[PDB]
C-alpha cells in the first residue's frame, strides 16, 4: 500500500538544493509540482522535506493532534532577526503561548472598530497622492501599497509614523527588510553557507538587522516620550499580561515582536493589494462589479467601519487574489509522532512537511477545472469552500493572528481606490512576480484617472 514519493531532478551530491538558485523558488516548485503531483520529496545536503499540493494530503497535514508547525530554512534564517516573536517561535517554547496570549485581544472586534480611523488616515494619504498626480503622470503599484501597509501598521500599532508618502523613495527600514528577506532567500540554495565568497552578505545582512533594530529604539522611545495615552499593540506589548503565567513579556521578546509585526505586519498585505489590483485591471467586467459596490456603499466622504464590512464584493475579489498568489506561499509542519500520510506515505516522528500554498489553491477536484480564472464569485459563500481548500492564512492554532486587519484594512483601501479613481493598465503589463520569500509583483504600473469625488477630512 506504500508509494514511492516522486522526486525532481538531481545534481549529485548537491541532490535537489540546485533547483533552489534561482530568484523565483516558489514558482520553480509550483512548476515542479504541476509535474510530479500531489506530493514530491525534495532533498539536500543533510536534510529532506516532502512538499504537497493537494487539499486530500493537506487536510492531513492541518491536523494538529499530528502535525506541530515547523521553522522551514527560510524561517529559521528570518529567526536570525526576528527571533522568538510569534512568526518564527515553536509552539513549544514558552514566548510563543504567552505572547499569543499577550497580543490577541489587540485584534478583537473591539480592537479593530479602534483602529480603523487610524487606517482612514493612512488611506487618505495614499488617496490625495494619486489625485495629486500630474496628466503625463502613473502610479508604481507595489511601491504605494508598500506604502500604505507599513505606515497603517506603523500608526495603528505603535502610533509611529513612517511617513512613507513624503518619500520618493523608499523607507530606509523596507531597504534594509527587503535586503534581509532576499538574504534569507537566497541562502536557502548555499551548499557551503560559510565560504568567504559570503562575507559580504553576512556583513550587509548584519547592518540591515541594525537599521531594523534601530527603528524599534525610535519606536521604544517615541512612546516612552509620549504624555498622550495610547492603547494599541504597543501598549500591550510593553504592559500586558498573560492570563497563563500572570507575566509581561521581557524586553527582549518585546523587540522581536517590534519587528516581527512591523514585517508580517505590512509586506504580505501589500502585495495582496497589488495582485488585487492587477487582477482587477486584467478583468475589466470585475472591475465594474467592484466599482459599482463601492460608489454604492461608500456614500459617506470617508469610510466608516460598519461600511467597510457591506463591501461583500471586494471582500470577495481579495479572498479570489488571495488564492491565486498567496503573498507568505508556505508554511511547513513536522509529524508530531510515526503517521501515515494519506494512507499510503509513512512517516517518522519528526519528518518535514511544506504546504505549496498557490497549488493547494489550484486544486482542481476541490475547485472546477477553471482555477487559473480570476472569478471572485467562487467566494460568495466562504462557509461553503471544503475544509482546508484555502490556507493563505496558515493552520490553527499558528494562523495568522492578524488576518482580520489585514482584510479590513485591505477591502477599506481597495473600495476607497475603486470609489475615487478609474483605472487603465496603461502598458499591457505582464505579470513578473517578485520573491523575498513573501511574493508581490514588480514593475506593475497604472495610471489613474479621478473621478472628481471630494474626500472627506481625517
Ligand atoms: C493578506 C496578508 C497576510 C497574509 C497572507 C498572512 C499570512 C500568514 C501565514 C500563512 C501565517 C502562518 C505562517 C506559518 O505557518 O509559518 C501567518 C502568521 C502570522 N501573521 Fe500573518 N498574514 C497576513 C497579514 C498579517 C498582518 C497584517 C499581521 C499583523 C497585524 C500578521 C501577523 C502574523 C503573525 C504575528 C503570525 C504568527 C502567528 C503565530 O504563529 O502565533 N499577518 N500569516
Ligand atoms: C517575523 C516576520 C517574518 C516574515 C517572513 C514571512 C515568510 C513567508 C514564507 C514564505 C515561504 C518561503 C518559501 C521558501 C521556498 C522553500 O520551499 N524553502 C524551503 C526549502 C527547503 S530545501 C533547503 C525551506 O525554507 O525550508
Amino acid at each position: 500500500t506504500i508509494k514511492e514519493m516522486p522526486q525532481p531532478k538531481t545534481f549529485g551530491e548537491l541532490k535537489n538544493l540546485p533547483l533552489l538558485n534561482t530568484d523565483k523558488p516558489v514558482q520553480a516548485l509550483m512548476k515542479i509540482a504541476d509535474e510530479l503531483g500531489e506530493i514530491f520529496k525534495f532533498e539536500a545536503p543533510g536534510r529532506v522535506t516532502r512538499y504537497l499540493s493537494s487539499q486530500r494530503l493537506i487536510k492531513e497535514a492541518c491536523d494538529e493532534s499530528r502535525f506541530d508547525k515547523n521553522l522551514s530554512q527560510a524561517l529559521k534564517f528570518v529567526r536570525d532577526f526576528a527571533g522568538d516573536g510569534l512568526f518564527t517561535s515553536w509552539t513549544h517554547e514558552k514566548n510563543w503561548k504567552k505572547a499569543h496570549n499577550i497580543l490577541l485581544p489587540s485584534f478583537s472586534q473591539q480592537a479593530m472598530k479602534g483602529y480603523h480611523a487610524m487606517m482612514v488616515d493612512i488611506a487618505v494619504q495614499l488617496v490625495q497622492k494619486w489625485e495629486r498626480l500630474n496628466a503625463d503622470e502613473h502610479i508604481e503599484v507595489p511601491e504605494d501599497m508598500t506604502r500604505l501597509t507599513l505606515d497603517t501598521i506603523g500608526l495603528c500599532g505603535f502610533n509611529y509614523r513612517f511617513n512613507s508618502f513624503y518619500r520618493d523613495q523608499p523607507h530606509p527600514f523596507i531597504t534594509s527588510m527587503v535586503r534581509a528577506l532576499d538574504e534569507a532567500m537566497n541562502k536557502l540554495q548555499r551548499a557551503n553557507p560559510d565560504d568567504p565568497a559570503y562575507d559580504e552578505n553576512k556583513r550587509q545582512f548584519q547592518e540591515d538587522i541594525k537599521v531594523m533594530n534601530d527603528l524599534v529604539d525610535k519606536i521604544i522611545a517615541d512612546r516612552k516620550a509620549s504624555g498622550e495615552q495610547s492603547d494599541d499593540l504597543l501598549t500591550h506589548m510593553l504592559n500586558g499580561k498573560d492570563p497563563e503565567t500572570g507575566e509581561p513579556l521581557d524586553d527582549e521578546n518585546i523587540r522581536y515582536q517590534i519587528i516581527t509585526f512591523l514585517i508580517a505586519g505590512h509586506e504580505t498585505t501589500s502585495g495582496l493589494l497589488s495582485f488585487a489590483l492587477y487582477f482587477l485591471v486584467k478583468n475589466p467586467h470585475v472591475l465594474q462589479k467592484a466599482a459599482e459596490e463601492a460608489a454604492r456603499v461608500l456614500v459617506d466622504p470617508v469610510p466608516s467601519y460598519k461600511q467597510v464590512k457591506q463591501l461583500k464584493y471586494v471582500g470577495m475579489v481579495l479572498n479570489e487574489a488571495l488564492r491565486l498568489w498567496p503573498t507568505a506561499p508556505a508554511f511547513s509542519l513536522y509529524a508530531k509522532e510515526d503517521t501515515v500520510l494519506g494512507g499510503e506515505y509513512p512517516l517518522e516522528k519528526g519528518d518535514e512537511l511544506m504546504v505549496l500554498i498557490p497549488q493547494l489553491h489550484r486544486d482542481k477536484t476541490i475547485w472546477g477545472d477553471d482555477v487559473e480564472e480570476f472569478r471572485p464569485e467562487r467566494f460568495e459563500n466562504p462557509s461553503a469552500i471544503p475544509q482546508h481548500a484555502f490556507k493563505p492564512f496558515g493552520n490553527g492554532q499558528r494562523a495568522c493572528i492578524g488576518q482580520q486587519f489585514a482584510l479590513h484594512e485591505a477591502t477599506l483601501v481597495l473600495g476607497m481606490m475603486l470609489k475615487h479613481f478609474d483605472f487603465e493598465d496603461h502598458t499591457n503589463y505582464e505579470l513578473d512576480i517578485k520573491e523575498t520569500l513573501t511574493l508581490k509583483p514588480e514593475g506593475f504600473v497604472v495610471k489613474a484617472k479621478s473621478k472628481k469625488i471630494p474626500l472627506g477630512g481625517i
